[PDB]
């Protein structure tokens, strides 16, 4: 048993060894997928981040112009390597920076601060008033100084520096660098309208540049507030909220002030009072139109509602101009009700496009990163959110407390530390399992093919029956495949943490992944194997099935909420997706950091994922286990169409798991029976054998005769059990097939009637294999190798491998292998077929050697040879048996008479049968009678035929005693342009014929990736639907377990006293745990009291309140350093147990904090106003009485002290405004009146936006370019799956030599070439129809509009054409027509792949340095191939269609030459060229006798002969030794020729090379005066050929074969049918003549063969062997065609091996002895020259006493078993004939035959001189 496997494996490591070609790129092709991921690893460094702060965001609340400062100044949100100034805990400012800051700070320096300053205001303002009353110097003189040292101070200088360029003609770069000067004076960082608004909005609309920008400023501006419960409260809080719109209400009145004024100033510049001492004109018009600019915008913007629905239906046409900033709602506060709860909530609708998203409150999966893009991450502050809230809770809170509490609100993010931020792993994330799970599809391909070819061409039956079991080469097979593919993996294995992907986890679990994952593939590979039982379509769908059951994993991608760890379980049955799991975990782990090293296994790697690697590795082990299963099942119940018969389902079920034939002679044991069997094939209808009852014994050697097609290989291979039988009795001995089939299939040896052998292996070992299965061990073999090797004369190619062997040589070597061990029941199948007598006699004397206790079934069509070997014959006609018994029965049974064989321009038949009668009353056979002998008037005929030789002409004569050739012979009985037209239109029809006739294998290669491709758009159609985003209330204790702090700061006012005190206690931190009905699900819980346990200095201590928060005490510390120094331990702590790292820092609120503000005091302005109005005489308007009189009012709204600074986190999306909420609420509690408890007053806000259907346009964009990705590989698989199927007949033509067949017609290449490429295209063009189909059926709107749909087609149709002229040369090099297959498809899909991807993942999501343009490069060089021109330009198309319907949201060329233009028009000459290259690669690069007969060949010659050779030589390479040499015969016209020899001496290679297919190493072959060398077209014009090897399509009838002929042969097509039928006629291929050719035998597929040779009467007719494997009767049908021809004068050359058939026909004759001719006369001459003396056989020692008694002169020649022979010359054959007739009985003779020096003994004596 193990000794079995031994074998097994060394075979198989014997033949890899020889393919050290193969195997070795068999072996690396997964690692060549990793290139592009080595090369994304260099070229994506991890660039590290540095710590870095933010600003201080301002707030309504915080004062309008620190506002409005704010969101002018930080728009980009820049964070700051160092902390701010406003991070500080007490300055809430940090403008200082500003030169608008620093100059205020010098100009309230300078002045108002020295005395002398207040000294000189007071006395101005007695002056004055003094003036008025009327109506020194000094002071004012020493005030020079001062303002000397102001305007001279270096912040005015480079202010007054800087305010040079200041809008200079109208402006220097209108909004390009303007921004840069305002932020320089405002932002000091280290880093229904009037037609003129309409025309402004036009104009900025109109430039792209600005266009961006205003989409969301101006719904900021000019848009529109509703509020849909209409209460009196709820009006009172709005009265109280637009407090910042009344203010720039008034400072937009201000603006219209001056036209009170007007000219009142230039009245007082022109003629005022002492105008006399004794500009205006160029800020006047900046201000009028500054002017127009304020009265443009929109200031009013609070809109009244009474429901939702009006609201939604009013905010959607408002958006529709972008002219609606939010709605807010209140659940409560219905307009009815007037009065204020003590709890208020509302809920802000908004657009989703301006909110985040509510279902989700975070990233689903951490990473490094503040989360700080100012334009997508911040959407709450500037889309408008913040500021609406900020608005409103201070209207709420002004509504309800009355002591107004003025407190400002910034808000200050958490900086976060240094971290990696390596962008590698986004790529890694998407495109890792693809390229985990592409590099296993060559190899499970390759391995189905190979076993399912090695089942297909009789491979592991030939052995099955021999000594071994399914189980032992399934394991074996298994076995094989483990090792290979743990080599592959152990390569992978030290390739990636070596490769720098990996640098944490350890490399030893994934080792173990890797493996089940090969168990999983091979196991799959077995069931793949089990399901097909055909090359082509096993070949062909092997990595469809792989890639579609990888294909469900985008699905999980796309649904990944509807997923549960039981949900993943469930559908993870299939090997890739368990492979596809294991890979996202891991790459999950990567990305934390921690990677998987011995201790994340078992551990969900997000939240409550709740799946575990080992859980992904248990299932895909029980995958391997049930698919091992189904596997064995499947295998042992449905084998395939041929071979074992199959068992039923029910194997488990069970425990257990007339007077012509003669009477049987004593002695005789049963061993084999077969009785009243019948076989039946379905197609046919008619049954090949109906009552077969045979008796075959113990020991005989029966022989098996019948004529062809009759039965016989189906009855000898119904037998050995690889044919299953229809009904009959089987039973060999006690053991029945069927039954006993092991046993049966213990000692049996068997030969086909083809050969079967291994490509890759040789003599020796092929010897040694099955001479070991026997138990045998090594020295067994070895010691009986050398004795067959020297019997079967094989021992001079010992270990000449097995494919340089002739067709006799193979069936030598399947006798030998059949000879070898003990096999009582060999079923040796035509052993003499196409082989030279001389070994036939080693054949037989090896035969009677093994046959003591041996039965042999042996079958033949030599007669001769059977009646020599086999004491019993059976003869089945008709599929029924005839005649059986011992011979001597068979000729006493069926007639014994004697035979006159004398041969026969020469010749009379008219005289000699005269004669003859007179005396008894070219092969001329002439019947005698055997008994009533007269004895001597037939001696005396002989005598006179002897004397007459000469004269009549006969030459020859020859007496036998009845031969079975004639007994088979008598029961056979009873039983031009036009031209051109022609050759396409015949090979078009012919392709036609032959693919209609292939279903199975024309919708499973071509229309199966279509299948593919539609599976693959319906499951990316099945998608989650939409649904609207739930109402999502905002408390920090959604995270629960929150890390909060407070500080304290300013103790000092009373206010901050009252404040920090009534937060920290009363109602828990926000609004958990307040007294009333709020969030019922959290729990109060109770205090616990302060904590400082035991990064920077100390721990500062902390607090667990009631709710669930551990607020610290970092009251008096630097804030900064200690929240970005904790957080890192925060989430270092964090690893332990929660591997998802869920942080627990939210907030922060730190009290405190002032800025400077102007010290006007109100009224003091207003007395400047009323002074300056008084002495100027220049006031009096109606705006200017009513702007003057709200001035304390504007100056305390307009600035905010004593402010707050809220700190958050970004991580969570909605972090801002929960903390912002609480923070509000706080202050609100803080200042209330102290009558009622603290604790039942807050609020709560919640963030639902619009019930729109529309979803964020930051994922759904995403989401389609997704789906437009993961689909745009497919069909890459799909069209370069497809193209592969058209070189399948291509290559299948080239080895079976029916191309060559065709080239022999007159057929130029190039007509044959350009017929196949229209048929191709042809074919082709119904994937794209389908695909395209598929596409507009399912609306692709990437593709379905009318302006792409023909751009589309266009791309398709030209890859199309520049696709199919690219495998071309591949049927040139490859050699089995299932390899080429695989290897085009799997380098044809990797190169669209890995040209596709890396374009899509370098330009698109990612934005190189210096490898950018190696993008442009690479486009511009990777064009040449016509994969990457379609995957490349269907994403690009996809890409350019997101793109317009992008713009087409925000509102808004296929034949471009950049876009398809440079790809369509510089593809078709690839196509073409390519046509070209196959052209080019098709046309190029692709003694004594004889003595005078090779001086008259050179020198002259017949001007007559056709094919006068010169010097003809061969030797194949890598072999020293030439086949043939020098050879020159020249042929006369109608002179059949025979050129016969010992097989192997290159009668194929000869007629190879003459025909065309084999190049002439040297010498000349003169066809008709052309050379060979030369042009052969019209060579071809006079030939005809019948190879050796068949070559014919399978698919196709003979007459389709002889129309097809006729055409190519120029034959007019009304003569064809006639010629046709005249052939069909004259060669008996009638009853089979319209049947297909793969149901033909191999004497009925030669008929055919030289059928359709001889057609179109050419004046030459080449002939390999016609007659090899031939029955009786059919060779006479050849002999009188070919003496046909003959007679016509055309000359032809035959070839064969059984000698009969030439001396019937051939006049010359050549032997050829290892290349070198012996001969060169007739018949007639070689007998009388080579051969002396008579020839006379005995068939039953005494009789050898007789024979020297008698005889002086014979030799004891041929000594065999049952046998004699002798070379007795005597004086006449009379007198021997008349002794012999005389001892008859004395010598026991039973057949006897007389004859003058056969050509089989002349033959063998040539063929002994070796
Ligand atoms: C509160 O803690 C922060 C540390 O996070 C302290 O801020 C640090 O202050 C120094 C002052 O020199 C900053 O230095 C910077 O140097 C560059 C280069 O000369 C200069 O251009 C900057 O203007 C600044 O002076 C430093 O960046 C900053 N942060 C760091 C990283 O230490 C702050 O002083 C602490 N407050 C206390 C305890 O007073
Ligand atoms: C909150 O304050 C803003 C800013 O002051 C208010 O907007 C302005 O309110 C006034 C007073 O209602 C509006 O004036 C009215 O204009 C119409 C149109 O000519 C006129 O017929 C009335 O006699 C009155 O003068 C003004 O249009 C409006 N906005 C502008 C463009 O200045 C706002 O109304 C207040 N919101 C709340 C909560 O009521
Ligand atoms: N798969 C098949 N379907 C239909 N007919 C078949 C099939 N295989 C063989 N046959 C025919 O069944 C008959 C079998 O007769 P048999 O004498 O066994 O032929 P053979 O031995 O295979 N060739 P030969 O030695 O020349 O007679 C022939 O007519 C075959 O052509
Ligand atoms: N590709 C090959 N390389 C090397 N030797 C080969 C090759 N093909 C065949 N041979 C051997 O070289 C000789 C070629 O002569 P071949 O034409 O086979 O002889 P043959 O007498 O015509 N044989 P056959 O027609 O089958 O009876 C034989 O000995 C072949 O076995
Ligand atoms: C001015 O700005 C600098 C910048 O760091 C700051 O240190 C300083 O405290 C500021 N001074 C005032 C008065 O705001
Ligand atoms: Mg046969
Ligand atoms: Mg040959």
């Amino acid at each position: 048993f193990v000794r079995q496997i031994q074998l097994l494996l060394w075979k198989n490591w014997t033949l890899r060894k020889r393919q050290k070609i193969r195997f070795v790129v068999e072996l690396v092709w997964p690692l060549s997928l990793f290139l592009v991921l080595i090369w994304l690893r260099n070229a994506n460094p991890l660039y590290s981040h540095h710590e870095c702060h933010f600003p201080n965001k301002a707030m309504p609340s915080a004062g309008m112009l620190p506002w409005l400062q704010g969101i002018f100044c930080n728009v980009n949100n820049p964070c700051f390597q160092s902390p701010t100034p406003g991070e500080s805990p007490g300055i809430v400012s940090n403008y200082n920076n500003s030169i608008l800051a620093r100059v205020y700070r010098d100009f309230q320096e300078l002045l108002m601060n020295a005395p002398e300053s207040q000294h000189l205001g007071r006395i101005w303002t007695e002056l004055h008033i003094l003036s008025q009353f009327m109506d020194w110097g000094g002071i004012l003189s020493d005030m020079s100084p001062r303002i000397q040292e102001f305007i001279h101070r270096p912040s005015m200088q480079d202010l007054l520096w800087v305010t040079r360029p200041l809008m200079q003609n109208g402006g220097p770069e209108t909004f390009t660098k303007l921004m840069g000067i305002l932020s320089d004076l405002l932002c000091g960082y280290p880093e229904r309208t009037t037609s003129f608004c309409n025309a402004l909005i036009q104009s900025l609309e109109s430039n792209p540049l600005t266009k961006i920008a205003w989409r969301a400023a101006k719904p900021l501006l000019m848009g529109k507030i509703l509020y849909t419960p209409d209460s009196p409260a709820a009006r009172r809080i709005l009265k109280n909220a637009n407090s910042t719109f009344e203010e720039l209400e008034h400072v937009r009145k201000l603006v219209k002030a001056w036209e009170e004024v007007g000219p009142q100033i230039w009245y007082f510049f022109d003629n005022s009072t002492q105008m006399n001492m004794i500009i205006f004109n160029i800020t006047d018009r900046t201000l009028r139109l500054v002017n127009q600019y304020l009265e443009c915008l929109v200031l009013d913007k609070f809109e009244s509602y009474n429901d939702e629905t009006q609201l939604t239906q009013r905010a959607l046409s408002l958006l529709e101009e972008n002219m609606f900033w939010a709605g807010v709602v209140f659940p409560d506060m219905y307009p009815w009700t007037s009065s204020l709860p003590p709890h208020v909530k509302y809920k802000i609708r908004m657009d989703i496009d301006v909110v985040e998203k509510t279902n989700k409150i975070k990233d689903r999966y951490w990473d490094s990163g503040p989360r700080a893009d100012p334009v997508e991450d911040f959407r709450y502050i500037w889309g408008g959110f913040a500021y609406l809230q900020d608005m409103v809770e201070q209207g709420i809170t002004r509504s309800q407390v009355q002591a107004e509490a003025p407190v400002g609100i910034y808000l200050q993010q958490m900086p976060y530390p240094c971290f990696v931020d390596d962008s590698f792993m986004i790529i890694l994330n998407r495109c890792f399992p693809i390229f985990m799970v592409l590099a296993w599809i060559y190899s499970v391909s390759m391995t189905v093919k190979s076993i399912v070819l090695e089942k297909e061409l009789r491979l592991k039956e030939t052995l099955k029956n021999q000594g071994v079991s399914n189980a032992v080469i399934w394991c074996t097979w298994f076995l094989d495949s483990f090792s290979i593919m743990s080599m592959s993996i152990f390569l992978l294995t030290i390739f990636i943490m070596h490769g720098r992907i990996l640098h944490y986890s350890d490399p030893f679990i994934l080792f173990l992944f890797l493996l089940a994952f090969s168990t999983a593939t091979i196991m799959l590979c077995f069931l793949l194997s089990t399901f097909f039982s055909k090359a082509s379509l096993a070949a062909a769908c092997s990595g469809v099935i792989y890639f579609t059951l990888y294909l469900p994993h985008i699905l999980c991608f796309a649904w990944q909420d509807r997923m549960t760890a039981e949900l993943k379980k469930a559908v993870s049955l299939l090997s890739p997706v368990a492979f596809g799991f294991g890979t996202e975990y891991l790459v999950r782990f990567e990305e934390q950091g921690l990677g998987l090293q011995w201790s994340n296994i078992g551990n969900s790697p997000t939240e409550g994922d709740e799946f575990s690697f080992l859980l992904s590795m248990q299932m895909m082990l029980l995958d391997a286990a049930v698919y091992g299963l189904l596997a064995w099942y499947l295998d042992q119940v449905f084998p395939g169409d041929y071979g074992t018969p199959l068992p039923w389902y029910f194997l488990l079920q069970e425990s257990y798991w007339d007077s012509f034939f003669e009477r049987e002679h004593p002695g005789w044991v049963p061993g084999v029976c077969v009785k009243n069997l019948v076989k039946i094939f379905e197609p046919c209808g008619r049954p090949a054998v109906d009552r077969l009852n045979i008796t075959f014994y113990e020991n005989q050697i029966t022989a098996f005769l019948g004529h062809n097609g009759a039965g016989k290989t189906t009855t000898l291979s119904i037998l050995t059990g690889l044919l299953p039988p229809t009904s009959g009795t089987v039973l060999v001995g006690g053991r029945d097939i069927e039954t006993s089939l092991d046993a049966v299939r213990q000692s049996l040896g068997m030969c086909p009637q083809h050969n079967i052998l291994f490509h890759h292996l040789t003599v020796a070992e092929h010897m040694l294999f099955y001479a070991q299965l026997k138990g045998k061990s090594q020295e067994e073999a070895q010691l009986e190798m050398e004795a067959m090797l020297e019997d079967t004369g094989l021992h001079h190619k010992r270990n000449e491998e097995a494919q340089d062997l002739s067709g006799g040589m193979q069936r030598k070597l399947s006798v030998a292998i059949a000879f070898v061990g003990d096999a009582k029941v060999v079923i040796l199948d035509e052993p003499t077929s196409g082989v030279d007598p001389y070994s036939r006699r080693s054949i037989w004397d090896l035969l009677l050697k093994y046959r003591s206790g041996r039965t042999i079934i042996m079958s033949t069509h030599h007669m001769d040879e059977a009646d020599l070997l086999g004491d019993r014959i059976a003869i089945i006609a008709q599929g029924r048996l005839y005649c059986s018994g011992t011979p001597l029965f068979l000729k006493n049974c069926f007639g014994t008479g004697l035979y006159l064989t004398l041969v026969r321009l020469d010749g009379d038949v008219n005289e000699l049968m005269d004669v003859v009668l007179h005396h008894v009353p070219q092969e001329l056979i002439f019947l005698l009678p055997n008994k009533n002998f007269k004895h001597r008037a037939y001696a005396s005929l002989f005598r006179e035929l002897e004397e007459t030789l000469a004269d009549l002409g006969l030459s020859s004569f020859g007496i036998s005693d009845t031969p079975l050739e004639e007994i088979f012979l008598k029961v056979t009985e009873d039983s031009g342009t036009q031209l051109v037209l022609q050759h396409v239109q015949a090979l078009l029809v012919k392709r036609f014929q032959h693919t209609i006739r292939s279903h199975k294998d024309f919708l499973a290669q071509i229309v199966l990736p279509a299948t593919f491709v539609f599976l693959a758009l319906m499951l990316s159609i099945v998608i989650p639907p939409f649904g609207e985003y739930p109402a999502l209330t905002l408390h920090p204790w959604i995270y629960g377990q929150q890390y909060t702090f407070f500080s304290m700061d300013e103790p000092g006012s009373e206010q901050f006293t009252v404040l920090a005190d009534v937060l920290l206690n009363k109602p828990g931190f926000g609004n958990r745990c307040l007294k009333e009905g709020w969030l019922p699900e959290y729990p109060c819980g109770n205090s616990t009291p302060w904590k400082t346990p035991s990064a920077g200095g100390l721990p500062p201590p902390q607090r667990t309140q009631r709710s669930t928060e551990i607020l610290q005490d970092l009251t008096d510390r630097n804030i900064s350093d200690f929240l970005v120094k904790t957080y890192p331990a925060l989430i270092r702590s964090s690893l332990k147990s929660k591997f998802w790292v869920n942080e627990q820092r939210y907030g922060g609120i730190s009290i405190g904090g002032k800025l400077p503000v102007v010290p006007i005091t109100g009224e003091a302005l207003v007395g400047f106003l009323s002074d300056l109005g008084r002495i100027m005489n220049v006031s009096g308007g109606p705006i200017t009485r009513e702007a003057s009189k709200e001035i304390p009012d504007f100056l305390k709204h307009l600035e905010t002290e004593d402010n707050i600074k809220v700190w958050f986190n970004n991580k969570g999306w909605h972090a801002l405004v929960s903390f912002l909420n609480v923070a509000h609420n706080a202050i609100l509690r803080a200042s209330l009146p102290k009558d009622r408890s603290p604790e039942e007053y807050g609020i709560t806000v919640i963030s639902q936006p619009l019930n729109l259907t529309k979803e964020q346009l930051s994922e759904i964009t995403v989401l389609t370019t997704s789906v437009d990705a993961v689909v745009a590989i497919c069909v890459i698989f799909s069209m370069s799956f497809v193209p592969a199927s058209f070189v399948l007949y291509l290559i299948q033509e080239r080895v079976n030599k029916s191309k060559h067949l065709q080239f022999i017609s007159g057929v130029s290449p190039t007509t044959y070439w350009v017929t196949n490429f229209l048929w191709d295209i042809m074919n082709y063009s119904v994937s794209a129809g389908l695909v395209v189909g598929i596409f507009i059926g399912f609306q692709k709107k990437a593709y379905t509009s009318p302006e792409n749909l023909p751009a589309l087609v266009a791309l398709l149709l030209l890859y199309g054409w520049a696709v199919i002229p690219m495998m071309y040369p591949a049927s040139f090099l490859f050699d089995v027509p299932s390899t080429a297959y695989v290897a085009l498809s799997c380098a044809n899909l990797f190169i669209g792949i890995n040209s596709s991807a890396i374009t899509f993942i370098l330009e698109l999501f990612e934005n190189n340095r210096t490898l950018l343009r190696f993008n442009a490069v690479l486009r511009k060089l990777l064009i040449v191939f016509p994969h990457f021109c379609l995957g490349r330009g269907l994403i690009d198309l996809a890409l350019s269609q997101a793109v317009t319907d992008v713009y087409a949201r925000f509102g808004e060329n296929p034949f471009h030459w950049d876009l398809i233009g440079k790809n369509l028009f510089a593809m078709v000459v690839e196509g073409v060229v390519y046509f070209l290259l196959t052209l080019l690669v098709q046309r190029h690069f692709f003694d004594d006798d004889v003595a005078e007969e090779r001086q008259r060949i050179i020198t002259g010659g017949n001007k007559t002969d056709i094919l006068r050779l010169h010097e003809l030589t061969k030797i194949y390479p890598g072999t020293s030794s030439p086949a043939v040499d020098r050879l020159c015969v020249g042929v006369r016209p109608g002179e059949c020729f025979g050129l016969l020899g010992v097989n192997g001496a290159g009668k194929t290679t000869t007629f190879k090379m003459l025909t065309g297919d084999t190049t002439v190493t040297s010498g000349d072959a003169t066809v008709a005066g052309k050379s060979i060398l030369t042009n052969i077209s019209e060579v071809h014009q006079n030939m005809g050929y019948c190879p050796q090897f068949d070559a014919i399509d399978e698919l196709l009838t003979g007459r389709e074969h002889l129309y097809l002929y006729a055409r190519l042969r120029g034959v007019p097509a009304e003569e064809i049918e006639k010629v046709a039928n005249w052939s069909i006629k004259s060669l008996g291929l009638t009853v089979y003549a319209d049947c297909l050719a793969g149901t033909y035998s191999g004497g009925n597929k030669r008929k055919l063969s030289t059928a359709i040779a001889l057609i179109g009467c050419p004046p030459l007719v080449l002939l390999d062997e016609p007659t090899t494997g031939m029955d009786p009767q059919a060779r006479r049908m050849l002999w009188n065609v070919i003496v046909s021809i003959i007679r016509e004068g055309r000359a032809v050359v035959l070839t064969s091996h059984s000698m009969e058939e030439c001396e019937a026909l051939c006049t010359r004759l050549a032997i050829m002895v290892k290349g070198a001719f012996r001969c060169m006369g007739t018949i007639q001459h070689l007998k009388s020259k080579f051969g002396d003396g008579y020839i006379v056989t005995m068939k039953i020692n005494p009789v050898e006493q007789f024979f020297q008694g008698n005889f002086p002169g014979s030799v004891q020649r041929e000594r065999h078993y049952n046998m004699l022979q002798f070379q007795v010359s005597s004086s006449s054959l009379a007198r021997i004939f008349q002794l012999l007739l005389s001892h008859k009985d004395s010598l026991l003779i039973e057949e006897y035959s007389v004859t003058q020096t056969t050509l089989d003994q002349v033959f063998v004596n040539f063929a002994k001189q070796q």
